[PDB]
RNA sequence: CGGGCCUUGUACACACCGCCCGUCACACCACGAGAGUUUGUAACACCCGAAGUCGGUGAGGUAACCUUUUAGGAGCCAGCCG
């Protein structure tokens, strides 16, 4: 990729994010604005993908909520995320965990790493 | 044709101008059948699997106790797994 696009966008890259990879469990603290009030909704879930480069990098987290799978895809460097905290590092064998979309319950379990 | 007497059969006794059977028509009621539709009951097979007990683990943590004292150790426990 152009150094020029890299240079224009460098200022908007967040530095405060922890290293995570697909299979890690995050709590993503999302700024939310229902009404005029501002509050933090937490989205806890498995990272199922992380694609793209630089300011365009996104990640997707998946949770089962009330018996329904939910995925939220965020720009890595969105200012709408207050913070990300890694709950547990998973042991997976690939970059994209789309096979989890078809699994529920015990079949959908990811082993932890001592990282 | 009307009547009299004996006898006999009779489901007749308003007493044969008696009684009475089945369809058909009409109304109402209950019931059966009926392409189906719908509601519920008790099971069964498989999938999934909470809580909890129990059994594994426990590289993590750990007032009481043993050895010793800045300690290991025992036992305990979170978590994990069945
Ligand atoms: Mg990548
Ligand atoms: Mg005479
Ligand atoms: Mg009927």
């Amino acid at each position: 990729m152009q150094k020029l696009i890299e240079d224009i966008t460098k200022e908007q890259l967040r530095t405060d994010l922890p290293a995570f990879r697909p299979g890690d469990t995050l709590r993503v603290h999302v700024k939310v604005v229902e009404g005029n009030r501002e509050r933090i909704q937490i989205f806890e879930g498995v990272v199922i993908k992380r694609r793209g480069g630089g300011i365009s990098e996104t990640f997707t987290v998946r949770k089962i909520s009330y018996g329904v799978g939910v995925e939220r895809t965020f720009p890595v460097h969105t200012p709408k995320i207050a913070k990300i905290e890694v709950v547990r590092y998973g042991k997976v064998r690939r970059a994209k965990l789309y096979y989890l979309r078809e699994l529920r319950g015990k079949a959908a379990r990811i082993k932890e790493i001592r990282r």
